[PDB]
């Protein structure tokens, strides 16, 4: 019986909890990728490690909004990364691109729900903190995927090495 | 077929992977506790949030050793926190004490395995980075549990509030 | 009924208490030596006074570990220095050498006990804080004893005076 | 056959040696108290640890006067703390108050002896370095004992905790 | 007849002397490699020259422990580098990887001997100063070997040149 | 088939390689002496350790000239120190004096060869970097040998100790 809860639909509360789990999952995927490239693509490793920290801040801010609006946080298992054993740095970038577009669709479904329930604070929260960061991340990974393919990856040995030094350096 | 792997038993590699999952689980438990105390015990929240960051560094360093020794990281689901809905800040401290002693026993089993396989580098790694941090953490949580009980928790309203301001401030 | 005690054998607890008393005794021996050389070897006095402070920190850290592991500190009488009335600064160095090698054997017995009880944290604690400091101290006192004998002590009047100014200055 | 000894009675020399042992004993009592309060009253611990260092400086200065006046230092066993297992921080303060008043009576007996032997330098030494420090220490411990009783110790759980934070912080 | 020697087996003393010669040999191998790459891979040259200085510090610290524990240093011929005339920078990295893993096995045999003779100070010395440095060095050379092969070495003319500028720059 | 080699006789190339081995041998002799005086003449130890570093720079610069002139470096075993077990610091100085004069004769034979082959660059290199350093080193060791004998070494216990503090301090 929250004395602070106001105009916060239970469907929105449940969907925020599902988004929290998805952000944590994305953090887990990036942590997997980071530690995977320990041998020869160590700037890929630090790119994905930074991506991993960002995803956990994404989850923590949704956990904070759940408390702010008077909801109840409900956590679930953080599934281990679906994609794994990437044969190259390019394949990891492709999976991250796929991941971020899946997360973007989740955020767009969240916004549509907030719109349907007439929750302008929740729509503003999604737009201010997550919608443009998603567009930027998808654009960045799209740039990386396309550039690496043009450079000659994944066949070329120098392509991923040089991309590691110059683009992710 | 690792060219760097040397004196690294597959039982040790598997046990390191299980320890990685346990450290991540401990990080998840502390993140749950941190966000739980958003109302009235906000220094409990920052204590547990700091504990959460420490557990993830614990996991990342074990992931780094897995690569260093020529092993293969194998990740599993991060189970959601077993304990939940703590009725007070003291109960969260009791569960963290229980958690850390369970983690300590895991680390002691790890060391016994490393001793049995005559892996002095792995024994040194466990002793240098994890065994004393565990003793310190168990001692700290033990101090917090005992102090809060003496102060009159969990019945006393002022006890947890003042402990929040003075001990965890 | 310690809630923090874990893998801490009562034999180890008792042996830590005996080591505490031995470290305090060593501090008492050095304090005796320091105040003994007030007349003509005042840099011997400050060497032994510094040695005395170090031994008390040795005891305080063992007292801290006793609490950390959930043991109970049990103090005993600090026996007055066995050796006394040293006829020269060299004889005091010989007794300190004898003392430190006796303390080293105690620490090696402590480690063997910790090894027998499979207490890797206690083995690490002894190795990290006390085993190399003991080797260094025995080497230093051995150097001082040998050097003073070569210089012509204890018969030579200038030998101990110059050693006081140059080696311990 | 001291060429520096002048107007220094052998009764005074023996009584200085007994005072040295008493100061060391007081240092041992405070060290015991300091390490005793490791759990919940850690500012009591640092108060008593500081008291312990002060008592050892008290002993070292009496050892220095013994040499200054041409006497011979004679050390004895440092008895382990009589009082122990204090049920609260207040009980430790009561024992320290009892201890300091016993030490004060010793210092007053010392002064009466110095007066009887017409040793104005020894009377000045006792008055300058020890008589007012004793009055201050007895007053301080008396204040702490009375304040803690008024606050509701030892029954009140908050009393000793808050006194630890505010008075001894 | 060392007055400082304590719990130091003659087998350990002899094995330390053999390790000293091996560390000096490793320093000689790296000095050979450094001066070998004077033409076109001058950052390989400075990588191996730095490796060479490190190996001599490795030897000097073992010589210091031999004195510390009361042993006697016995030096032998420093054999000229076995491997030589490396056809590429990659082949030099492969020989250094082979060398470091041979040195690691020597250090692990040393530790097993120290364990058998119950010398915890010598086990700590090996673990603290040499076991993790060996794991790091083997991992680094393993990374370099694998990366250079992927880049296209040794056939590719640009591969070793760019690796020289970016990885070893 | 060196495109840079010009006016560089193969006899000079071979003699440079022999000089390289001799400089490394001299470095090994000084390293032996340094670690030998760990007990009572620790400024002798640092004098010889500095001498040892200088000899290795002597060897590295000859290795660099071998590459500069288009020659091929050929390394041989670094023989363990001929002289050993010096009974005093003076005897170590006498052996170093003997060593440096043997090295000087080698450098003078090298110069005569360079003169016979009309290699003015090699004559300049020997004169600029090695001939005066040799005269200075022989003069210094000659001074040390003579001074220590006059002071009363090796019989006098104070002589080597004071020389250690004042001349080599
Ligand atoms: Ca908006
Ligand atoms: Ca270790
Ligand atoms: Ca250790
Ligand atoms: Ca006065
Ligand atoms: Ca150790
Ligand atoms: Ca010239
Ligand atoms: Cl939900
Ligand atoms: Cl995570
Ligand atoms: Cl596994
Ligand atoms: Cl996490
Ligand atoms: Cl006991
Ligand atoms: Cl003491
Ligand atoms: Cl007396
Ligand atoms: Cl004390
Ligand atoms: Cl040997
Ligand atoms: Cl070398
Ligand atoms: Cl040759
Ligand atoms: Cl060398
Ligand atoms: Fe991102
Ligand atoms: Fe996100
Ligand atoms: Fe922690
Ligand atoms: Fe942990
Ligand atoms: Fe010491
Ligand atoms: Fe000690
Ligand atoms: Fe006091
Ligand atoms: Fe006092
Ligand atoms: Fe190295
Ligand atoms: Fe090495
Ligand atoms: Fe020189
Ligand atoms: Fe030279
Ligand atoms: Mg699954
Ligand atoms: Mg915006
Ligand atoms: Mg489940
Ligand atoms: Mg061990
Ligand atoms: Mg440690
Ligand atoms: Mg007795
Ligand atoms: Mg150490
Ligand atoms: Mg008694
Ligand atoms: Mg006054
Ligand atoms: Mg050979
Ligand atoms: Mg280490
Ligand atoms: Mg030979
Ligand atoms: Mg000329
Ligand atoms: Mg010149």
């Amino acid at each position: 019986t929250s004395q602070v809860r106001q105009n916060y639909h239970q469907d929105s509360e449940a969907a925020i909890n599902r988004q929290i789990n998805l952000e944590l999952y994305a953090s887990y995927v990036y942590l997997s990728m980071s530690y995977y490239f320990d041998v020869a693509l160590k700037n890929f490793a630090k790119y994905f490690l930074h991506q991993s920290h960002e995803e956990r801040e994404h989850a923590e801010k949704l956990m904070k909004l759940q408390n702010q609006r008077g909801g109840r946080i409900f956590l679930q298992d953080i599934q281990k990364p679906d994609c794994d054993d990437w044969e190259s740095g390019l394949n990891a970038m492709e999976c991250a691109l796929h991941l971020e577009k899946n997360v973007n669709q989740s955020l767009l479904e969240l916004h549509k729900l907030a719109t349907d329930k007439n929750d302008p604070h929740l729509c503003d929260f999604i737009e201010t903190h997550y919608l443009n960061e998603q567009v930027k991340a998808i654009k960045e990974l799209g740039d990386h995927v396309t550039n690496l393919r043009k450079m000659g990856a994944p066949e070329s040995g120098l392509a991923e090495y040089l991309f590691d030094k110059h683009t992710l350096g």
